[PDB]
């Protein structure tokens, strides 16, 4: 009679919380999805071994179209868990799944875990200074979406930082690198000429947040655009005006050029 | 030889990640602070028992003025851990502490935990739609903070949601309630009269996130300003222009007046 939305955390099988692990171990059925994101520092097998339960993986369609026919029925007479990378309900359409549960007479509870939304705090950029967030999508055919460029513009204009999620093809396991995101943004700049993203723009790249050895790099596009940030996923941040303390952290921890102490503060 | 920045989570000791617990269990010395937030469902003893270590609790002064005199010296010969509520670097000033560690020749690592910043997802509000965040601070003497009011205005103008962290005076065991935040905001409105926060403003209250039964309420100020939301900690959220599904969730899950289902696009 109960559905548990449990977050898996950031990177590996140890990123789930003690609460989430203990609750999962007591559920009769355990489902999971890796279409919104993947756990790059681990495998389904390692997650399964840790929880000690077989984990039925669900596709985006299984969830979006048939959550009520695959997951909820079992929740009527058993304890069911639905695992997702990061923190549950962060992915835009997941909150609605709780409404579906209610409509089915199923009680649901949320077990939180670290999310990239809070984990970026490791970049040294103040959390309150982040503005609207965006996702960089690949242009395709006759479609060249550029809204993510306008997000940066509106944020930076108000001295706010912009968190950018990079395109991902979960099933194809194809990632967009921070390098590719930068090239795309430079191409968007050439079209819009807004003076929003150029070779002189300061950016921060966060890779493998959650790992004990994440990659945190900060610098100007012209120097970072061809740098190797390692294995994904990559997160790109275009920070607005910098607090002197933010800049000092970026210099001392993220190897940023001391130039930002005078140029971006 | 190393220093560990380990977050403890939202509500109780089980909100720590498995990674955090295993590492904390093996540290030689364990320090912590409980002034940046409130973990309403646990006690120092319960945490000590889980980790199996004695925990030396530090005050704001011990940390801000003496971190490098109390904690760092031990990290030069042992593995030290510094625990904090929620995520260690979120809406705190602990990030700067990594610079202090570096300057003292001490390597530091960060272990994330669920944070209130991402837990807002449980309100049904799309997390990418949140704008600049703010903090409602208790007035003191003749000083009456009001910057948080302008944050709302700026976000609302952009159709973005506003997350408001609430004040805490841990040494006095004072935790600002969503009710007190609403009272303060109405007073600022009387002063500025910008039509930013009034009796007709829709707000969302999230209390004790991380517990199994957090209080999640949505409604007009006039109706919620005196509602009992349970024990602290609380956060107040002033949503912008709602998506249809956001409104549906607020009504179905947060008990908002069904009339907000009708969005003025
Ligand atoms: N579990 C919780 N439920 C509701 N509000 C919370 C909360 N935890 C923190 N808050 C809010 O956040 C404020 C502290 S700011 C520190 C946040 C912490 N570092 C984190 O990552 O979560 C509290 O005063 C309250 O306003
Ligand atoms: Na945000």
């Amino acid at each position: 009679m109960v559905l548990y939305f449990i977050g898996l955390g950031l990177y590996d099988e140890r990123d789930i919380t003690v609460k989430g692990l203990e609750i999962a171990k007591k559920c009769d059925y355990v489902f999971a999805e890796f279409y919104t994101s993947l756990m790059a520092g681990t495998t389904l097998g390692r997650i399964q071994k840790l929880i000690g339960k077989e984990i039925r993986v669900l596709s985006r369609e299984d969830v979006e179209l048939n959550f009520e026919n695959i997951v909820l029925p079992l929740a009527k007479e058993n304890d069911v868990a639905f695992l997702t990378p990061g923190d549950p309900l962060v992915a835009t359409t997941h909150a609605e799944l709780r409404i579906r549960a209610k409509r089915a007479g199923v009680e649901s509870y949320v077990i939180h875990a670290p999310s990239i939304y809070s984990a970026v705090g490791i970049t040294g950029l103040h959390i309150y200074k982040f503005g609207k967030s965006a996702t960089v999508a690949y242009p395709e055919g006759n479609w060249f979406p550029t809204s993510y460029y306008d997000v940066i513009k509106e944020n930076a204009e108000r001295g706010l930082h912009t968190l950018m999620f990079l395109d991902i093809k979960a099933e194809k396991r194809m990632y967009m690198t921070a390098n590719e995101a930068m090239e795309l943004l430079l191409k968007v700049e050439d079209m819009k000429k807004g003076g929003v993203f150029t070779d002189d723009t300061l950016v921060v790249v966060l890779a493998r947040a959650g790992s004990l050895n994440p990659t945190i790099r900060a610098g100007y596009v012209k120097d970072l655009i061809r740098e190797d940030f390692g294995d994904p996923p990559h997160i790109l941040i275009v920070p607005g005006k910098l607090h002197i303390v933010e800049a000092e952290y970026l210099v001392e921890i993220a190897g940023a050029p001391r130039e930002i102490l005078r140029v971006n503060v």
